[PDB]
């Protein structure tokens, strides 16, 4: 069971209870984007990323009652036809903005709550892509053709098919690496790497990153959902803050940027589409759902390949 967050009096979590952590509701997101909560009726702006007026150019307290029908005329009426009340958590609204300087909005709805995520954004290849993947003949090829095939797409130093056992720990049983790059082929992690309530989430909410593994948490205010008094769930959007203990890693083994994508297999959580960057790096809103699709085509085939 969670421990409270930070900001209802939980502790700080060390290697004793990494389990507990609720990193579904860190109250925070990544500075690379702005996020806003907003009533799933009324568009009232309930809820405020602090850095809000880097990217939308009013401040939290000026947004903090404002209609989306005021802020976001052209999207309003399409995003509430998109996500009507009781819709899959799952399912996505996205729009291009344009913006004095383009804005990439991303909105999920979560129970009577519309989350909205603003951050900058920038076929012949990704169909020859998933036919690779298509063709490659047993199960370690099919790994190194995804794992140079996600490396290609993204730029990533390392793009990494991190395999879990049935134990729930972890091996590198395929990367793409930069020249000079320590080699992690073969190497196995305890479970606690990745622990339980993490693997939970990322059977649900496929694709998670930490653009900057320096950066600090900006706070959502208020952090409470007005309309429930309680935390505001945050596994669906892809600007939450990360488990301070994940960064901590990753800064340890000289990472500035991860993403992972999950890869499942009838409905179980098999293993990740894991990318490094030693500099911190905004993978662009684009390539993100192009890597999305590809963790689902890979999810498939490797269901297929283990059989045999
Ligand atoms: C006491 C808690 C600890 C802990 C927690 C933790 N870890 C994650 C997420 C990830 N950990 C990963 C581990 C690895 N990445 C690698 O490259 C290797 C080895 C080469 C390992 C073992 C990965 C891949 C993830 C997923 C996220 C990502 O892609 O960066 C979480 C959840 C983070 C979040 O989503 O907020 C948590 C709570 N990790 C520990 O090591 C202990 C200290």
């Amino acid at each position: 069971p969670f421990f409270p967050p930070l900001y209802l009096g939980g502790p700080e979590i060390t290697t004793e209870n990494c389990e507990r952590e609720p990193i579904h509701i860190p109250g925070s997101i990544q500075p690379h984007g702005a996020l806003l909560t907003a009533d799933g009726h009324s568009g009232e702006v309930l809820q405020m990323s602090l850095n809000a007026a880097t990217f939308l150019g009013q401040e939290p307290t000026v947004l903090r009652g404002q209609t989306l029908a005021a802020l976001l005329p052209e999207q309003w009426p399409a995003l509430q036809a998109a996500l009507p009340p009781g819709c899959p958590d799952a399912l996505q609204y996205r729009a291009t903005l344009d913006w004095p300087a383009h804005l990439s909005l991303t909105v999920h709805r979560v129970g009577e709550l519309l989350i909205l995520e603003f951050e900058p954004t920038e076929p012949h290849a990704l169909r020859n892509a998933m036919f690779a993947l298509e063709s490659a003949p047993n199960l370690r090829a099919l790994a190194e053709v995804a794992t140079q095939t996600v490396r290609e797409l993204t730029g990533f130093d390392r793009v990494m098919l991190y395999k879990f056992a049935p134990d729930a720990t972890g091996e590198v049983i395929a990367e793409a690496r930069r020249e000079g790059l320590h080699a992690f082929l073969g190497h196995r992690f305890p479970a606690s790497d990745i622990p339980a309530q993490a693997r939970a989430l990322y059977t649900r909410h496929l694709l998670r990153l930490t653009a900057d593994t320096r950066a600090a948490a900006v706070p959502l205010d208020p952090v409470l959902n007005p309309q429930t008094n309680a935390p505001t769930p945050l596994g669906g959007a892809v600007l939450r803050a990360t488990s301070p203990m994940a960064m901590q890693f990753l800064r340890n083994m000289g990472v500035g940027s991860s993403l992972s994508v999950s890869v499942v297999v009838g409905g179980q959580l098999w293993g990740l589409i894991a990318c490094h960057h030693q500099t911190p790096y905004v993978l662009p809103p684009d390539l993100r759902t192009t890597l999305e699709y590809l963790g689902r085509l890979l999810s498939l085939q490797v269901q297929v390949k283990e059989a045999l």
